[PDB]
């Protein structure tokens, strides 16, 4: 038992970071088979990355402009091209640590582990969730641009971020590995910002489940409500309106724990209009909305990868 | 900017996690040089779980009757010993991945990676601290014995703990690497018990400084206090004393934010006698004490490892 915010084994990517510079900048590029991913914003400098037009600036470069470094050696760049908001640089070695990999791009609130790294060189790992602003609240510093997140499923690694910026409430916005950024933030420096946020529902009813699986029921009551009472409660409250699909994805977990799903609803209406009044749940004493269904089952079940 | 509960990347650690099978007993086995460690009570079965006699039940054991799997290939044991409540099981392989290592034994109050392993297999990596009470509270199911803890100092891997068994409050046991448990706990099935727990002191006052580096500030205060006025305080909220050691650590994040470390712990007493009044630091509605003033400048600045 207990419960962690638990993120995947971070190798199969540690060996795909690479560090790339052009000009003064120096990020982080994704190195899969013989090419390096990276945010197109490296060929930009400081006056450049206020309006900038990539197409003129990109076509302005060489192969040799472009600085890969895998750990202490050294990859000539063959051939350079843009992707949407992306690099393609084309480098005269396939990386040997390749994974099983694929790109996918997933929807809000689905969660994701980010490996964040600085010089091509990984510093840490966690787990992030794409807020419903399609804003992730990571944590990052000047020189993490280029760092990915991802997901593992059994050997083979699903990339589906590839981080480009912090906005000026301190959250982060960037890419799917195609280069299509993910929310309307744009890779130029503008006025932009987050945008109004919502709690992921379905989440916290997850994770509400994974309390009582690890021992948490003082939020349990014999009430119940209908699925349009609650969702009434959840506009109110800034939750998102939960719908038959999702308590259709919260069936295992109802089964395991002998709690319909419309039961724990009435829980949470409680919760919302109540508080927790100085109690804690899974050690937090807020809502927890990053932890998905799967999530949920994969710890408290115990799911590995290979 | 951002501030995440952050793990070493684990990739150093997946490539020496390996499945020890004896009997019908299986659990995680850390294959460093040409030894495998493992938690003893792997020899053990269901009735010698109650009362063992270690030493009784490890010279009745043979080579062969230790089964080890470094993923699809068989290792040959061609030794065993008992140290302490850890077995070395000599095998006729170095581990190739073998990374440069310290079996280190940590402080309760200190931080470490846990990467969570079935069948000698990795499935997620998650931060812990090492509580004052000598437990952990960790996320571990049937299977993850002899999954390990550890942190990383540039290339180095400092091996701080390895899983042995859950109690009866959810929180979890194990030892160092030299096989000498963390606090008063045995490996035999009694009815142990965790034992009263503190609140880290100087670990709140670093993530209240991180809070502060990252913008939350609603906390401060001009007020001040005297160190001695101060544990007063912490001592009835059951918060460990603050010692001038503890001040002088945290000088470096006094010196960055220009908060004076005992102006930090005059808005500490504030939020332990009147809480946060519906507000959140750091998107907590707790006090976090699992941070160390380290891990704070870690993340804060931005170290990598290689
Ligand atoms: C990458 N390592 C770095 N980000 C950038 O360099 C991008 C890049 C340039 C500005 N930028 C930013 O993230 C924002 N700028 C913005 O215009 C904003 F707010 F998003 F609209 C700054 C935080 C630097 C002002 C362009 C082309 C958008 C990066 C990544 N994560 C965190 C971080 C923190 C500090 C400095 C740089 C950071
Ligand atoms: C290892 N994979 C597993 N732990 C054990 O097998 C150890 C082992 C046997 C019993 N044990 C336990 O962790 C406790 N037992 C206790 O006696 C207690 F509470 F610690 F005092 C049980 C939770 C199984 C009852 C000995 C020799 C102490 C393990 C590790 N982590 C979590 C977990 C969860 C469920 C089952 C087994 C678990």
């Amino acid at each position: 038992s207990g419960f962690r915010k638990m993120a995947f084994p971070s190798g199969k990517v540690e060996g795909c970071m690479v560090q790339v510079t052009c000009g003064t900048t120096t990020l982080n590029g994704l190195w899969l088979d013989d090419v390096v991913y990276c945010p197109r914003h490296v060929i930009c400098t400081s006056e450049d990355m206020l309006n900038p037009n990539y197409e003129d600036l990109l076509i302005r470069k060489s192969n040799h402009n472009f600085l890969v470094q895998a750990g202490n050696v050294q990859l000539r760049v063959i051939g350079h091209s843009m992707q949407n908001c992306v690099l393609k640089l084309k480098v005269d070695t396939a990386n040997p640590k390749t994974p099983k990999y694929k790109f996918v791009r997933i929807q809000p609130g689905q969660t994701f582990s980010v490996l964040a790294c600085y010089n091509g060189s990984p510093s840490g790992v966690y787990q992030c969730a794409m807020r419903p602003n399609f804003t992730i609240k990571g944590s990052f510093l000047n020189g993490s641009c280029g760092s990915v997140g991802f997901n593992i499923d059994y050997d083979c690694v699903s990339f589906c971020y590839m981080h480009h910026m912090e906005l000026p409430t301190g959250v982060h916005a960037g890419t799917d590995l195609e280069g299509n950024f993910y929310g309307p933030f744009v890779d130029r420096q503008t006025a932009q910002a987050a945008g109004t946020d919502t709690t992921i529902t379905v989440n916290v009813l997850a994770w509400l489940y994974a309390a009582v699986i690890n021992g948490d029921r003082w939020f349990l009551n014999r009430f119940t409500t209908t699925l349009n009472d609650f969702n009434l409660v959840a506009m109110k409250y800034n939750y998102e309106p939960l719908t038959q699909d999702h308590v259709d994805i919260l069936g295992p977990l109802s089964a395991q724990t002998g709690i319909a799903v419309l039961d724990m609803c009435a829980s949470l209406k409680e919760l919302l209009q109540n508080g927790m009044n100085g109690r804690t749940i899974l050690g937090s004493a807020l809502l927890e909305d990053e932890f998905t269904p799967f999530d949920v089952v994969r710890q408290c079940s115990g799911v590995t990868f290979q």
